[PDB]
């Protein structure tokens, strides 16, 4: 599919398919498995997979990406959504430097 | 100026001109007031006039516009500032109805 971006429109769309069809709540976290979920939505979707990145830590890791509902929390993670995510860009909040 | 549009980077850019150079926060509300403002900026800066729009009541009044940090609170109301409101939707996170 069409090369498309990571608008917060497809964030959302794509940040609840993953929670009404599929097991990716409470899943730890590795970076393996970050890539091949990362790699398949791109396939499937077709976002470029650049866009998953998280806070560094420690502690919980928000989501750079507004739009997209999923932190890490626990270094042991899990894909923990939440959708205060949805309106609160956390991750801005935090690290005004990334941004 | 020419007529411009409201995005996030204005409601900002305005939002903090107006804490950093003037009274408006605590100053009590009224429609005239807001429209005085209102007009005031869409001539100064360029902005038409029909962005500040807060949520129903009772209680807090939150910004419809993401951006916009001033929420009105406690019906007689103040011009209060809060920055939690330059990352936090929170008009879109009570009116999902209004988006």
């Amino acid at each position: 599919v069409p090369l498309r971006p990571m608008t917060y429109k497809a964030a959302v769309d794509l940040s609840h398919f993953l929670k009404e069809k599929g097991g990716l709540e409470g899943l730890i976290h590795s970076q393996r498995r970050q890539d091949i979920l990362d790699l398949w939505i791109y396939h499937t979707q077709g976002y470029f997979p650049d866009w998953q990145n998280y806070t560094p830590g420690p502690g919980v890791r928000y989501p750079l990406t507004f739009g997209w509902c999923y932190k890490l929390v626990p270094e042991v993670l899990e894909w923990r959504f939440d959708s205060r995510l949805a309106f609160h860009h956390v991750a801005r909040e935090l690290h005004p430097e990334y941004f």
